[PDB]
């Protein structure tokens, strides 16, 4: 299949190059898999998802995304039309507020319930986690997120914003996820990505379009951008066959498009997601 005039990271994703505008797939499209989008929430009534979106656990009065950030990072995953895996189940779990802010402990009970959730759902060809979010160190909230990870789950985390060393946040410094870092159009490191020894994979993050709240639509960059990309990208290629939650991190890095990026720190991978579809 074929998306012409894609959003950038989409046509990236499938590109060896960069500076093409169509977006290339299997059409199977990531039917038969689930992916949880641990945020702010979703706006599942947002014509971009079909009928493909929903609420299933919320640690606040309401369950309904007032900030925006949960339903675009659920459009990269899988809307119709800004999204990767365009087949995909999602469902979403508001650990964090309207402002965007959450404590570790509900950040924590909303791993564990996802662990759980998972036997609820008819997900056959796998289920995925995408985690958009984090702070600094914890060691219970990395105990959480590799809890998730060994039930068979495949977790992706954002790498931070700060342009640090990403041993020093977490959940991004568990070595069992698998930890996103940002690029740009240009094949640049995002100027805001974190990097270090256990950064994964780097994906799409700078100027994303994507689905917003209010049926509406934005370009927003950060690691939270980048993160959503592989998540739906392990969707596609577990409803493919092509691997396993428990593989698909080492299955994404190993398949990678390989040192194309500019602006890596030394010792820092210089891979860069890609779909591997040969029409
Ligand atoms: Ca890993």
């Amino acid at each position: 299949a074929a998306q012409t005039n894609a959003p950038w990271g989409l046509a990236r994703i499938s590109s060896t190059s960069p500076g093409t505008s169509t977006y290339y797939y299997d059409e199977s499209a990531g039917q038969g898999s689930c992916v949880y989008v641990i945020d702010t929430g979703i706006e599942a009534s947002h014509p971009e998802f079909e009928g493909r979106a929903q609420m299933v656990k919320t640690y606040y009065y309401s369950s309904r995304d007032g900030n925006g950030h949960g339903t675009h990072c659920a459009g990269t995953v899988g809307s119709r039309t800004y999204g990767v895996a365009k087949k995909t189940q999602l469902f979403g779990v508001k650990v964090l507020d309207d402002n965007g802010s959450g404590q570790y402990s509900t950040i924590i009970a909303g791993m564990d319930f996802v662990a759980s959730d998972k036997n609820n759902r008819n997900c056959p060809k796998g289920v995925v986690a995408s985690l958009s979010l984090g702070g600094g160190y914890s060691s219970s909230v990395n105990s959480a997120a590799a809890r998730l990870q060994s039930s068979g789950v495949m977790v992706a985390v954002a790498a931070g914003n700060n342009n640090a060393d990403a041993r020093n946040y977490s959940p991004a410094s568990e070595p069992s996820v698998c930890t996103v870092g940002a690029s740009d159009r240009y094949d640049r490191r995002s100027s805001f990505s974190n990097y270090g020894s256990v950064l994964d994979i780097f994906g799409p993050g700078t100027d994303i379009l994507s689905t917003w709240i209010g049926g509406s639509t934005r370009s927003i960059s950060g690691t939270s951008m980048a993160t959503p990309h592989v998540a739906g990208l392990a969707a596609y290629l577990m409803t493919l066959g092509k691997t396993t939650a428990a593989s698909a991190c080492r299955y994404i890095a190993d398949t990678a498009n390989k040192g194309d990026l500019s602006n890596i720190p030394f010792g820092t991978v210089n891979l860069l997601a890609y779909n591997n579809y040969q029409a």
